[PDB]
């Protein structure tokens, strides 16, 4: 049933927020700043 280019609703904007928390998570900054660091600087 779906064109599979039909354009997006505002329901798939909730999932398009999914699995970017997923990845990242909420102290993703703290954990890549601080991964950075001790790799290379």
């Amino acid at each position: 049933f779906e064109d599979e280019s039909a354009p997006i609703t505002a329901e798939d904007s909730w999932a398009v927020i999914s699995a970017f928390f997923r990845e990242k998570g909420l102290v993703s900054q703290q954990l890549d700043s601080f991964n950075q660091f001790v790799d290379y600087t």
